RNA sequence: GUAUGUCUAAAGUUAUGUGCUCUUAUUUACUAACAAAAUCAACAUGCUAUUGAAC
C-alpha cells in the first residue's frame, strides 16, 4: 500500500526546470513571462517527468493535516517536496472520492476552480454544468515520435498507461481519426489521469526511439466531446433514469 | 505627419452513418498629412540701314 511507507521526492529542487519558456520571440517579458516580438515555433513539448504510481506514491503531510486535494505535481512526476508536501501524493480512490464529494461540484480533485464553458480547445480544468467522466487522447503520433505503430498495439499502450490511474469503464480507440477515449469511474480519476498523461510519450524503454523520446510533442489529452453513437446514447439515456430514480429515494425518504 | 484592412502558422484528427573585396552616395532611396502671400537688388553711362543672269 501507499499508506506503508513515506512518500518519494520526484524531483530535487536543483533539478527542476527553467520558468522561462523556450523562445518563440525576439524578447522576453518580464510580465507575461513569455516572448514578445514576433511568434513562430511551437510551444507544446515532452514532458521530462512522468509519475510511476507505485513507485512515488506514499504518505505526506497532506495525510496529517487532513488535506482533500492531490498534488497537481505528484501527478506531473515532477513533485519537489516528497514527504513534506501539503497535497496528496497517491492516486485518487474511493475513500478520498468520498471525502472530496462535496466539493467536487465546483473543484477538481487537485482544488483548482472549474468553469461555466469549457474552452474552445476542450482543454483545461472542465465545466461544474458537465460532470465529465471521459478523455479524448490525441497526439498520439507525435506521443510515438512518429513511430509506425498497429492500432490494436496503440490501444494496448493507452490501456496500460491509463489503468494504473484509476478504475476505468470503457477504453475505445478509433484507427480512422487516429484517436483514444478513456472514461473513468470517477470524475476525480479523470481530472488526476488528464494532468498525469497530458504532454506524455507512450514510447518504451524497450522501443528502438526512447533516447529521443523528448524531441516531439507529447499526448495531447482533453476532455471528451459527447458520443453520438446512438447505442452509447441510449446507455447514457439508462443510466441517467438510473440516476434520477435513485434520488428519488433520497428525496421522498428527507420529505 | 510616414495610413490602414483581411489572411495564416494551427491541431495532426472528439467516438455514429566560413571566405575574398569596391565605396569622394555607386541608394530602385522612401513619406507629404506639413507650408506656399512675393517685388528692393535689379536692368550699361549715351540706338541701328548695302549689291543683277542675259539679250
Ligand atoms: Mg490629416
Ligand atoms: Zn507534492
Amino acid at each position: 500500500s501507499w499508506r506503508d511507507k513515506s512518500a518519494k521526492v520526484q524531483v530535487k529542487e536543483s533539478e527542476l526546470p527553467s520558468s522561462i519558456p523556450a523562445q518563440t520571440g525576439l524578447t522576453f517579458n518580464i510580465w507575461y513571462n513569455k516572448w514578445s516580438q514576433g511568434f513562430a515555433g511551437n510551444t507544446r513539448f515532452v514532458s521530462p517527468f512522468a509519475l510511476q504510481p507505485q513507485l512515488h506514491s506514499g504518505k505526506t503531510r497532506g495525510d496529517n493535516d487532513g488535506q482533500l486535494f492531490f498534488c497537481l505535481f505528484f501527478a506531473k512526476g515532477m513533485c519537489c517536496l516528497g514527504p513534506k508536501c501539503e497535497y496528496l501524493h497517491h492516486i485518487p480512490d474511493e475513500e478520498d472520492i468520498g471525502k472530496l464529494a462535496l466539493r467536487t461540484e465546483v473543484l477538481d480533485c487537485f482544488g483548482r476552480e472549474k468553469f461555466a464553458d469549457y474552452r474552445e480547445d476542450m482543454g483545461g480544468i472542465g465545466s461544474f454544468r458537465k460532470k465529465n467522466k471521459t478523455l479524448y487522447v490525441g497526439g498520439i503520433d507525435g506521443a510515438l515520435n512518429s513511430k509506425h505503430l498497429k492500432p490494436a498495439q496503440i490501444e494496448s499502450r493507452i490501456r496500460f498507461v491509463f489503468s494504473r490511474l484509476g478504475d476505468i469503464d470503457r477504453i475505445r480507440y478509433v484507427e480512422s481519426k487516429n484517436c483514444g477515449f478513456v472514461k473513468f469511474k470517477y470524475q476525480a480519476n479523470a481530472e488526476f489521469a488528464k494532468e498525469a498523461m497530458s504532454n506524455q510519450t507512450l514510447l518504451l524503454p524497450s522501443d528502438k526511439e526512447w533516447d529521443d523520446r523528448r524531441e516531439g510533442t507529447g499526448l495531447l489529452v482533453k476532455w471528451a466531446n459527447e458520443d453520438p453513437d446512438p447505442a452509447a446514447q441510449k446507455r447514457l439515456q439508462e443510466e441517467l433514469k438510473l440516476e434520477s430514480l435513485n434520488m428519488m429515494v433520497h428525496l421522498i425518504n428527507n420529505n
